[PDB]
C-alpha cells in the first residue's frame, strides 16, 4: 500500500509499543525506514544507549528476513534548528528512497514532543493511537531502580536479554546513580508553590580557534566535558556569575577587567528539555581573546582540569559534550 | 572643616540612623547637601514615600535656622546606568557646589547596594561605621505590620508624628496589603533547597512611537501601569510565554505569525532587585509593528484594559510604572 | 434604538486661539450630527507665544464659558501634543486619545474645513467619515489675533462669541498679555525691515545638540523671540563662516563649553537639517542641527547655560522654545 | 640666494601688484614657479581668463632672458578638498623641483581665502604685503563697467594691452552683461536689515552611470551645463522643492512619488564663496534610479567621463557636488 | 524603408566586409548612424587607429552626396560595465535620432564578442552575415606582417590609400614591433598540453585623491601609463607578490608591514579578452594611506582628474580597474 | 636534584614521510638535550597522498620500530591537523598537545633545521628555546619519496633506518602502494607536458560551495589527482569565460544541480581566493571559490554528488580532497 514507510523515534529502549508500531510499518510498505534520532547525544538517564546499540537492539527482535526489508538511518539533534533537522532527515531518507512519492510516516503524537509528526506535509501521516501502558520513562524508571516485574512484561525478550548483559557494565552503574540524583533532586522542590525555573550562566571562550572547556566535576553529567558555567548568585548580575563561575572552574590567567571587555556576544538558551534537572535557561556569554600564546588555566589532574578545544576536537568528541553545550558553541560559531 | 557635606539615600522612613549622620554632617561642613534617591520610583513596600513627603519628613525633624544651611536634592534610579547617575549627581550638586573643591561624602557601607558610596574619588568620603539597632527594612516591616513599639523607639518624633498621620491614608492600606502578599508569597518558597529565582518575559510592543501597556491585574504593583509580560511555563519557549502572555493581557488583535515576524531585537534584565518578589529576571522582546492604524487591543472597563502610550505619556506618568519598566522601554528607545 | 442623529460620535480638532463663531458653527454642526462630540485641544503643553497664546485649560474654560450645561453633557475635551516632525506619533495620539470616549465605535465623524496647507491632516483619518464644512468668510484667528494684540477691538468684538470676547477682556489685563504684545511688536518689526526686499528672506541658523552621559546642554533666550525660554544653543549663519563653523562659534558664544574647539570638531556624530515651514515665526527659518557626543566622565564646566537631563526636558516640555524639543528628539 | 621659488595665484588679471612680487621672487630664488590655480573654473565675474590665457599674459610682460628662468604650472580647483589640492599643488611642484629642499613659496595673508599659505610647512615662507593697493575685485569692476582711467594705471603694459584687445570678444560681452546683473541683484537687497542667505536645493539624478543635467536659463551663469537646481519657496520643504525644480527644469518622466523612494542621500554644501550672488547654501539630493531604459526628458543625460571632458562648462560647484556622490 | 539606421563597429580597420553591411544599411534606412566602438582606448594590435582617424577613413571612402546621410558617434569603452556602455550609446543615438521609434540596428553575432546585439530591445534587428570571408585580425595580421597580397584584395581602395600612408607612421613601427612580440609570446607557448593562463597582481595604491602610476618598462603595451603590478612567482602568495611587484615598480617609501596594513579591499579583474598575451587573470588589491605628505617614489600620483584627461594613454584594463574602487 | 640534561622537554615537530636518518640524527639530539622527548605528527588525518602516504598511526609504528623499549619511555607521540589558512589555530593546536605532556613546565626546547620556506613556523614558539641543527647532508623526504615510488632502491634503502627500510619493503606490496604509484606517475607526467613551457605555468580553477540548510554540496572527484577523494565541485577556467561562468558551468557539470542557472548565479553571497603555492600537487594552482546560499527548504536534487552535512565532513575529514575542507570552514 506504500512503496516506503518512516517510523522515527529514540526508542531508549525499543519497548512493545514501538514493536506494534513498527509491525504496522511493515503491513503498510514495502520497505521500512527506521530513524534513530539523538544520534551522537552523550548517555543520560533519557538516553541510555547510543545509536549502534539501538541498531543492535532493533535487530535482536526481528528476522534477517524481515530485516531484508528494513533500513536504518541515525539523525543528530538540532536542538535550536528544527530546519537543519528536517534538511538531515529527508537527505538520510532520499538516499534510500530512491526519490519516491509513495512514502506513509507512522507515530502516535504523544505529547509535546510529537510536533515534528506534521512538518512532513510531502509525505503521508498514518496516526497509531496510543497503546496503554507502555511507557519509556516509566521503562527506564524502573530499570534504573531495579524493579524488573515492571519492565519485563513491556519490552521484546530480546530487548530483556539486552538490559540484562547491560545491568552489567559501568555505564548502567554511572547511570543508576545520576538517576537516583535527578529523582532527589526533584523531590527535593515537591514542596514548592510552583514548578521552579533554574538559571545559569556559560562562558564562551575562544582564542585562536579554541574554546575553553572543562571537565563537569558536579552532578549530573559527571566526568562530561562541557562549557565552564553555573548557577546565579541571588545577589550578582549574569555578567557577573558567569565571570565568576569561569574564574571558579578555570582559574583562566586573565584578568577580570579584560574579560569583561572581551565579551562580544551574549545568547539565551532556553530549549525545555536541554536539562534533565529541570526547567534550566542558560545565558551564554561569548568572550574573544586576543592572539598570542595560548591562556594559562588549571592544570589541576585530568578530572579536575580545564583544556582549549579547537572545532575538530569538538566534533571528534560530540558524544561526550553535556546537555546542549554543543549546540551553544555552534551558536557563535556561525557568527564568525 | 569641610565646605560643604553630601549625604545620599532613600530614607524610606528617616530614622534615628539616619539623624545621626545628618547630624555629624553639620559638624564636618558648612553647608549640608542631602541627596534624595530613587526620585519618581511608584510607591512600594521598599520606598513607601515619595521625594516631597521624604523631605517634608527631614524638614520636620530640623530647625528652620540648621535648615538655612541645608539642600535638597532628588535623582531618579537608573538601574542599568550608574553613569546616568553619576552624571545626574554631579550635575544636581554642581548647582549648589558653585563648583568648590571642598566637599565630603558621609555614609556607611551597609552592604551590597552601598557600592556607590565610592564612585566619587573627586570628593572625601566619611564612613561612620554601623549604627546598631537602627534597620530601615525592620521599621518599614514593623510598621506594615502595625507593631508601633518595634519602631517609635527608632525614628525621630516628628517622624514618628509623620507615620501616624499617615496610617490613616489609602496608600497604607494599600501597602499593607502588599506587605502581607509579600510576605506570604516568600514564605511559601521557605523549604525550597535553594534560594528560587523567576523568570518572567516582558513584549515591548510599539506602533507610531506608542508602546502597548496595561495596568496591572495581580499583586504585587496591583494598579501599577506595566508591560504585559509574565511567568514562563514549564514547556514553552521564552517567544512563545512572551507571545502567550501578550495574548492573555492585551487581547491584541494581530495575528501570532506576525507579530513573530516583527521582533526585532531582545534584551535580558537582571538587576538583583527589580522585584521585590524575588530574584527575577525578565526576558524582554522588542516588537516593531507597521505604519497604519492604532491597532486593537481589549476595550474592557478601566482598570481591566490595555492601551497605548506614547514617551510623553511615559514621562508623564513616570511613578506610576512597575519595576524597571520605564527603563526596559528607554533601552530599546536607545535602539531606535 | 432609533438615534436622533447621524453619528455616535463627532470629531472637532483645532487649536482654537480663541475660539471664535467660525469654531462654534462648526461646533453646533457637530451636535447636529452627533450625539456626542469630542473637541481636540491641539498644540497642548506648546510653550505660548503669538500663534498659540492660550494653554489648553484656558481654551477648555472659554469654550465651556460659550456652551450651556446641559450642552456640557454631550461635549468632552481632549488635549494631544505637537510633534512638528512626525505624524505618525501625532495620528495614534489622537486615535488613542478619542477611543477613551468612543469605546471602539465605528460610527464616527470629523468635521473641519480644509482651510490651507496646515488643514492636510483632515484626510489622514480613513478610519472615520469626513464633512467638510465650507469656508466661513470671514472669520480669522490669525486676524483675530491680530487686531488683538493691537488693541483695535473693532476688528474682533463681533468675531467672538460674547463668553470670548469677555475672557478676552479680562485676560487683556495679565502679564502675558503685555508680553504678548511685546513679542508681537518685535516680529511685527522683523518683518517689516524686509519688506523692501525684492523676494521673501529665508533664515539659515545652526544649531548644537550636545550630549554627555544622557544630558543635552541648553540655555535660555537672550533675545526675542522667546526670550526666556529653554533653547538649544544656536544662531544665524555668518557670511564667510561655514555652517560647522558656525555652528561652534554659536556653540562657544551661548554657553562657554569649556572643551577645544578641536575635539568638538571630532565630537560631531551627525548632523540634520529641520525645515518645517512655520517652525519660527519670524519668517522662513531653515535650521542645521549638529549632534556631539562628549567622550563619558564629568560633565565638562559651564558659563544661564546647563546641562539638562532628559526626563527634566519632558518636563519642561512647555518651557522649550519653536522645535527644538523635536530636534532633541530627533538624536536622543 | 635660492634654489627654487613658488608663487601661487589667480590672477585675473595679472597686475602690478603681481608684478612687484613676482620681481621678488626673481630676486630671492633662481628658478621661478607660478602656479595657475583655478584651472579649468568655468570663465565667471570672478575668474574671466583660462590658465593657458594667463599664461600668455604673464609672458608678454616678460623678456626671454627672464621667461627661460620661469615654469609655468596649472592647478584645478576641489573647492570641497583641501587635501586633494596640496597634494595636487605638490606633485605638480616636483615635476621641476625634482625632489630639491631649497624652496621659497612667497605671498601673504590678504583675506580668508589666503589661509592654504600655513601649510605647506614643509617649505619656507617669506611674507610680503600688503601693497596698498592693487585691487582686482577692484580691477574687474572698473574693467566690466568701462572705468578704464581706474585700472590702466594699475596694470602692466602688455596687459592693458590684452586686456584692450579682449573687449572685442564674444566672451567680454557675456561676461560684461553678467557683472551688470549680479551687481543690480546685489543691489535690489541694500535695504535689507541684514546680509540676505539664500537657501537652494540641487537634484543629483542618476542611472546606468549617468548623471542628468541641463543648460541654465536663467541668469548667472546662463548657457553653463548644472544640475537641476533652484530657489526654496516660502512654504515648501526641501525635499518638495527639489522635486518641483527636478520636474520644472527637466520634465523628467518618474512619477513623483518613486523619485520620493529613490532619495538614497542627501549632503549640504555650504563654502562661502560658491556663489557669486551672495551667499548661498545648497542642499543636494541623490536619488538612485534602477537599471534599465534612461528615462524621457535642454536636459540630457551625462556620463562620468562626459563630465571631465566638459568640466570647463559646469557652472559653480556643481562638479564637486557631483563628485561628492561618486566615491 | 525605415527612418533612421544604426550600425556599431570597432572598424579597425574598416574593410569591404564593412561596406557591404554600409551599403544595405543606406539602403534600408534613410539616416544613418555610425557608432565608432572602442573610443579613446589606448593604440594597441587590436585596435591600431584612434576614432577621428577611422572617421577620415569611412569618409574618403564615401561620395559627399552620401557622406551627407551619415552621422559619425564614439563611444568609451567600460569592459566591467554593459549597463553604463547601452546607456552611453542610446543617449548619443538621440542627439540625432531626436526620439524617434523607426530605428533598425544592423550586423550579425559573429563571435563571443557580438553578444551586444540581442539587448536592445526596444529597436529592431536585421541580421546580414556572414560574408565569408573578410577578417580584421587576419588583416591587422596581414598589414603588420607585410603580407600586402593579403589585404589589398580585402579592404576598399581610400583605405588601403591610408594603410599605405600610415605605414610611414612613428606608431606603425611600434605596433609592428609589438604584434612581433605578441606572436613569440604566444608561439612560445605551443609546446603546452592546454592553453595557459596566466595570473597577476596590481596595486592600486591611493592617496589625498592621488593614484600611484607608472610607465610599463616591458613589451607589451611599452611606455603607457599603468598600475604597478606583475606575474606571480611561484612559491609566494598574491598579497606578497602584490607587494613586491609595488616595491620594484615604484620603490615606494613605505614600509611593508604598513602597506600590508592598509590593504582595505582587493578585486579580481577577469575579462577574457582584457591582455592581448592571451588569458590573464588579475588581482587587484586597494591600498588607501592615511592623509598628509605624498611618499616619495618613472613612478608618479596622479589625480583622478588626471587620469580621466590621460585616459587614452592608459594600459589594458586598468582605467576600469581604478574606477572599481572608486565608487 | 640534579638534571642529566639541559631541558626537561624537547619538542620536535615533522611530517617524517618517511622517517630517515636525518630525522633520527635530530631525535637523537633531542634526547641527549631533554629528559623527556616530544615528537609531534604533523598533517594528522591529510588524505593520504604523495606528499604524505603514511598516516599518523603508521608514522607512529615506523618511528617506534627504529628505538629500544627504554628510549620509547623517554618518547611520547602527539598528533596535530593540518589548517592551511590558519597558523594560529595551528600554533595553538600545537600548545595544547604539548601541555598534555609538559604540565606547564618552562624548560622545554624545540629543536628542528630551517630547511627552507616551510619551515617558517620554527619561529612561531617564542615562549620556548630554539635550537638550530643545521642541515645534514643530503637526507630529503622528497628524494626518498620519489625514489621509492619510482622503485629505485639504490637511492634510499642507505637513506633510511633498517627499521623503516624493512616497513618501507612490507608497504610495498599493499594496494595503497599501487594507488600511490600510479599517482605519482600522473603527476609526473603532468608535470613533464609543461617542461618546455617558456615560465613555470599557473593555473586556474574554480570551486563551489554550495550551501543549504547546513549541507554542502559535494563530489567524489573523477579524475586525478585524487581520484575517489570527497571534493568541492570545480574545475579549470575555460579561456573564453569568466570565473563566475566557469564556476557555475562547473557546478553544473560535475553535480547536475535541479536549480536554474539565473537563481545560483543570484544567489552567491560571498567569494574568496585560495592560494596556497603548495595547496595542489599539479603545480601552482590559484582556486577562486563562491559562497552560494540556497534558499531554505527542500534541499534541491542533483545527479555522484551529494548534500554533506557538516558533521559528516569532520567526520570524514581524512577523505577531503586538497585543501577543500579549510575553503569550507572559511565560509561555514
Ligand atoms: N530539531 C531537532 O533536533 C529535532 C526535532 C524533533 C525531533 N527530534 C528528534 O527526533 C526524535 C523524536 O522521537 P521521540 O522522542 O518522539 O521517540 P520515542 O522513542 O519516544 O517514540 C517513537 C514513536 O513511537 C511512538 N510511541 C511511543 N510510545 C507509544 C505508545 N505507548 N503508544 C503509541 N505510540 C507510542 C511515539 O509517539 C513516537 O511517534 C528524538 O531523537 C528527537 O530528539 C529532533
Amino acid at each position: 500500500k506504500y512503496q516506503y514507510g518512516i517510523y522515527i523515534g529514540r526508542f531508549q529502549p525499543f519497548h512493545l509499543g514501538h514493536l506494534r508500531t513498527l509491525n504496522l510499518a511493515l503491513e503498510k510498505a514495502e520497505q521500512v525506514i527506521i530513524i534513530l534520532g539523538s544520534h551522537r547525544v552523550a548517555a543520560d538517564t533519557r538516553n541510555p544507549w547510543r545509536s549502534p546499540e539501538r541498531m543492535a537492539m532493533i535487530e535482536a527482535c526481528l528476522s534477517p528476513q524481515i530485516l531484508k526489508r528494513v533500513h536504518f538511518l541515525t539523525v543528530r539533534d538540532w536542538l535550536y534548528s528544527d530546519n537543519l533537522w528536517l534538511a538531515a532527515v529527508q537527505q538520510q531518507v532520499l538516499k534510500i528512497t530512491g526519490g519516491s512519492n509513495s512514502v506513509v510516516v507512522l507515530g502516535h503524537r504523544k505529547d509535546a514532543s510529537s510536533y515534528y509528526l506534521n512538518l512532513f506535509p510531502q509525505w503521508d501521516y498514518l496516526e497509531t493511537g496510543h497503546y496503554p501502558d507502555f511507557s519509556s520513562t516509566a521503562i527506564r524508571g524502573a530499570y534504573f531502580e531495579g524493579k524488573e516485574g515492571d519492565y519485563l512484561d513491556k519490552v521484546p525478550p530480546a530487548i530483556a536479554d539486552y538490559l540484562q548483559t547491560f545491568q552489567k557494565s559501568e555505564r548502567y552503574i554511572a547511570l543508576c546513580d545520576e538517576y537516583q540524583f535527578l529523582q532527589a533532586y526533584k523531590q527535593a522542590w515537591a514542596t514548592a508553590p510552583y514548578a521552579p525555573t533554574f538559571i545559569t550562566t556559560d562562558a564562551v571562550v575562544v582564542q585562536a580557534g579554541h574554546v575553553l572547556m572543562v571537565r563537569r566535576q558536579a552532578k549530573p553529567g559527571l566526568g562530561l566535558i562541557a562549557l565552564p558555567g553555573g548557577f546565579i548568585k541571588q545577589n550578582e548580575t549574569l555578567v557577573e556569575g558567569m565571570l565568576r563561575e569561569l574564574k571558579e572552574e578555570t582559574r583562566l590567567k586573565v584578568p577580570l577587567p579584560v574579560l569583561r571587555g572581551s565579551i562580544v556576544d551574549s545568547h539565551v538558551f532556553d530549549a525545555p528539555g536541554r536539562s534533565l534537572r529541570g526547567r534550566t535557561i542558560t545565558h551564554a556569554y561569548f568572550i574573544q581573546l586576543p592572539g598570542g600564546e595560548l591562556p594559562a588555566v588549571k592544570g589541576g589532574d585530568d578530572a579536575q582540569k580545564a583544556w582549549w578545544m579547537s572545532l575538530a576536537d569538538l566534533y571528534a568528541q560530540e558524544e561526550q559534550i553535556y546537555e546542549d553545550h554543543f549546540q551553544i558553541i555552534q551558536h557563535f560559531v556561525s557568527k564568525v
